[PDB]
């Protein structure tokens, strides 16, 4: 009642639940809340998959609200860590100041949360959820005070429920709650510089009670799975084992037990721009645009930026979802044209890009058949100009964003984010061919990259956003690249992003209508040798989609399109039982 | 003392198990003796698959001077033999010449042998049975003929595993060297053979009938399965297929051993030994329909680009095609493959690529053409689309005296401007598949190698773009047989897409066959025609490179 607003500069780790049920807005619901959580409540430092959701059973005004809120009464910044103590504190079970509000023992609180949820089952006898948890170091002195600005949060929302799941290792259940406008409005007052009046009405009946952990969590199937993604050696006193082990445990009861597999209705997400992509249910194809192969591989001295977006229109027409330009040529033995820059070799053909793009008519005939885009760089000034312009979507980072780590901060914005490919190399164009001793080839790559998604995740990256790439061809033997492939299972858990696209791996493979079109002419010999090269590689397109590799990054669009379209074909099946139905049928002459 | 040489015309039914064990002459050894079969004992009517299993050209000149048989060779086709129902069966047979022993002591002298044999004993074997209806009197008459096939051929083991529903056990067998010549001369006009006979009064000891080892060997079992499954003999205690099954499932539940592992179902395109299922070979098209020495620099260009199986037609039967009045088929294919004989031959200088030969497949329907092809060794194989339907006399050249050819039977209903209506069908996948076996049956009855006859659905023929596709996505059902499949350029590619422009459609139509190359090498198709060679190659090795695990 008194220490709720104490002025003691206090520093804590809550964890969330974000949830939705509207499919369409999921993404820009979810991160319109995770906006306004690092805005008014502290720091994002971990994030689970998004995830669609089975229940246990079986408009534009965002963005004007964005433009008018109340500023926070606490410093934002942006800053880069690499390491959270009060994190790694909450993860063990290190000494935290005593809870403010008052604890309930481990028996009494497992009563009271059986209590809501027999209730809970006794009013149901009388939708697909989307879902996401974030762990935040907070600023707020207690879960009480967190609940309500939370609460101020999901009406300024005007559809949301944001749960706190967790908050430091206390054990609280408060029965009844009954808050005077006058309470909710001093609460609000130490965190948020108030303006308005109209919210905090309907807020006085919405908190009943208080439940950390929230009643749910070992309940829920979709709590489980997230805390499985962010925290799964976590251990609270009110639970039986860790949440990997919860979380292994109810999946293996749901197969012995209900003969249930509860992975099967509850898909991880991935985003590339600002849709749902259900993680392995689709190979997405890249389009490859270099602008210094595109303009010099001519023999020319001149870009030829009309020449560019001409080619990303072709690719788009056949049938590339993505398109990854680049500047920095970064193959082998590659020298760049030192007289023209990065910056003005890309930035101009997207920006005649975006122009041309626009010029087309349209209000319900053709509006959301827009390429995603992607920028191949490791230049934090280069994509600065370029998100700085809205002239792109992803960030390609062939550094995994080691190059200048500040890159990281450019892909959150008030109300954006931008998504990230990581990718594992070693040396430059110049020495990687020579950096190819690896303790253990498959598990040091993933070993990298999972190292990688964790320092991005721990500054507020969404997880869901960054997706990963072994390399293949930078710094591994041919040999080695094959080998990653042959592996590449242990990435089934993850967003995977791949460029086999016309590299030596493929030719050290080997023992018309041409699909190379030729720069400059060449002799019959490499015209062959081009030819097995670009259909080499459509059998890693091949072997891709039956792996359900998530992006290929190739120059080949309409090849590869034509095989993904005739494996997609086979693949659908009228009727899953048919093949048996049709033999018994056989058999019965 | 001569029942045995009684000239009463008998027409019985025996079942004999060939084998050998040079794995690089398999295919030579065992046809030779099929051959001398079909001379020396009568008609081969059922034949299993060959088999690898896991327990030089001397021949050519024997083959140019046999002594002839005493009995005719009709080579008339058949659709039915009522001695071989009444075998599979346990149908009314006239008695044994042979005195014949109870089950008791039979399966009492059976175990006998193997004991002995088993502590005896304390490299891959090639196997194959046939079904003879043989003009031999008797069992011991016929091992002494095969005594004398065995020495003709100097490497073979051929041994009666059933005659008629006899069961004998004979001990102590000695036979004179006047009494296996006269046995010899009522089958073989003998005209060197004399001191080839006494070789042979070695060889019989004894004599059982069934052989001893029939349900002890997994090969037999494996052999005879694909025959005569439902055959049950007197003196065993379940049908072959349960014999075969319950071994299987013995094996497994009692070794943790997959038998099935070490021992290979093969087929035969020309010569050599494929391992069913092992490889996906590319058959390059060449649709002469072209001037002959450009016609012959594409062959040799497939072969290049990695064509294991060169299929020429010159006759379209692509959809609603114009047919060419101008010349006929004969004239566009056999000049075409004189050239390459005569070409191929020339480039006797470079000795070293002598077995880099490709199969030479005709796709041809018509029997003047194919017999002009037999004549004069221009082709191992016959392409029929139509499953020797349409003119099965064609059947009787694929064989010879001293060869047999392979023959692809596909599916297809009516002809080029009627097969896109005939397209209804109660069972699609099994309509096709059962019709496949159908063909099978009618060439093995006629003395077709089993193992020289490939399935193929005939997509694209008399069937929707939407039943292609399901005929593709239930392929599975093929994976007991040598499968040959078409999909190259054809009209169902392009109905799987999303939607010199016509160069686009081309290429899409290239790249779509690319990914049922991809498809089919997964499932292991055996042979894949297409007119993109090097293409097809380059997808095939890069799957395989990604299969293959090093250290
Ligand atoms: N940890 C918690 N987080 C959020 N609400 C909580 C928590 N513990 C108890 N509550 C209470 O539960 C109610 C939250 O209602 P909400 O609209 O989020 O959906 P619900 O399904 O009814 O509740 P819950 O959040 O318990 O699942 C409020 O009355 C609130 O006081
Ligand atoms: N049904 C039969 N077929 C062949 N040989 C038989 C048969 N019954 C008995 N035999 C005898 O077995 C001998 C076969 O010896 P072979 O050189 O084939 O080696 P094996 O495998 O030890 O013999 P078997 O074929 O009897 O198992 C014949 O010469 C004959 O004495
Ligand atoms: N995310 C991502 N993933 C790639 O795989 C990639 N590749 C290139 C091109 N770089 C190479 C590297 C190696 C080779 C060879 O060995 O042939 C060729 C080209 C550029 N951007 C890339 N971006
Ligand atoms: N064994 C065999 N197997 C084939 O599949 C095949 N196809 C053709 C060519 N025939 C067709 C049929 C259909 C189509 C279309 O729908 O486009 C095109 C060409 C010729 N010989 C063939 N021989
Ligand atoms: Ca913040
Ligand atoms: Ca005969
Ligand atoms: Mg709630
Ligand atoms: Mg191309
Ligand atoms: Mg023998």
């Amino acid at each position: 009642q008194e220490l709720i607003l104490s002025e003691e500069n206090k520093t804590n780790i809550a964890v969330l639940n974000l949830g939705t049920n509207d499919r369409r807005n999921a993404v820009l619901i979810l991160e319109t809340a995770l906006h306004l959580v690092e805005k008014y409540l502290g720091k994002i430092i971990n994030t689970s998959y998004l995830y669609e959701t089975v229940p246990e059973y079986i408009v534009n005004y965002i963005n004007e609200l964005m433009q008018n809120l109340e500023e926070s009464k606490y410093e934002e910044n942006k800053e880069l860590i690499d390491k959270c103590e009060e994190y790694e504190t909450f993860l063990k079970n290190g000494k935290v100041d005593n809870s403010i509000l008052k604890e309930v023992n481990v028996e009494n609180y497992l009563l009271e949360c059986n209590n809501i949820i027999v209730k809970n089952d006794e009013i149901m006898k009388n939708s697909y959820f989307y879902n996401l948890t974030v762990v935040v170091k907070t600023f707020v002195n207690d879960p009480l005070s967190m609940l309500v600005v939370i609460k101020y949060i999901e009406e300024l929302m005007k559809i949301i429920d944001i749960d706190i799941l967790f908050f430091n290792d206390f054990t609280i259940f408060m029965k009844n709650i009954k808050l005077e406008k006058n309470m909710i409005y001093k609460i609000l007052s130490k965190y948020i510089h108030l303006e308005p009046q109209e919210i905090i009405n309907n807020m006085v009946d919405n908190i009943e009670f208080l439940s950390i952990p929230h009643v749910y969590t070992t309940h829920r199937y979709s709590i489980l799975l997230c805390l499985n993604d962010m925290i799964p050696e976590y251990k609270h006193n009110v639970l039986n084992n860790t949440i990997r082990c919860l979380y292994n445990k109810y999946v293996s009861r749901m197969k012995e037990q209900y003969n249930i597999n509860i992975k099967e209705n509850n898909k991880r997400i991935y985003v590339l721009k600002d849709r749902i992509s259900y993680l392995k249910e689709k190979t997405n194809i890249v389009g490859i645009l270099n602008v210094n192969y595109d303009s010099f591989s001519d023999g020319g001295i001149f870009v030829e930026p009309k020449r560019a977006v001409q080619r990303m229109f072709e690719m788009i027409n056949e049938g590339a979802s993505v398109i990854d330009i680049g500047g920095e040529s970064s193959g082998p033995f590659v020298i760049p044209n030192p007289k023209i820059s990065e910056r003005d070799l890309v930035v101009p053909v997207l920006q005649l890009f975006q122009k041309e793009w626009n010029d087309i008519k349209n209000k319900i005939v053709k509006c959301d058949a827009k390429p995603i885009i992607s920028i191949d760089t490791i230049n934090y000034n280069v994509f600065k100009e370029c998100v700085d312009n809205d002239l792109v979507d992803i960030l390609n980072d062939i550094s995994a964003c080691t190059n200048n780590p500040e890159i990281i901060k450019l892909l959150k914005k008030k109300n954006k984010f931008y998504s990230v490919v990581l990718m594992h190399k070693r040396g430059n164009p110049h020495t990687m061919d020579k950096l190819t001793n690896y303790d253990n080839l498959v598990y040091d790559i993933k070993n990298y990259l999972e190292q990688r998604l964790n320092f991005l995740v721990l500054n507020g990256i969404p997880r869901y956003r960054i997706l990963f790439d072994i390399g293949l061809g930078f710094a591994k033997k041919h040999d080695q690249s094959i080998k990653l492939l042959q592996n590449i299972h242990v990435y089934d858990e993850y967003p995977l992003f791949i460029g086999y696209s016309r590299k030596r791996f493929i030719a050290h493979c080997m023992n018309h209508n041409w699909m190379f079109q030729m720069n400059y002419m060449r002799k019959d010999k490499d015209q062959l040798l081009y030819q097995k090269n670009i259909c080499g590689g459509l059998a890693i397109a091949s072997y891709s989609y039956y792996k359900k590799v998530d992006l290929i990054r190739v120059h080949d669009v309409l090849e590869t399109k034509s095989v993904l379209d005739v494996l997609t074909k086979i693949d659908q099946v009228k009727d899953p039982n048919s093949s048996s139905v049709d033999k018994l049928a056989a058999a019965l002459e």
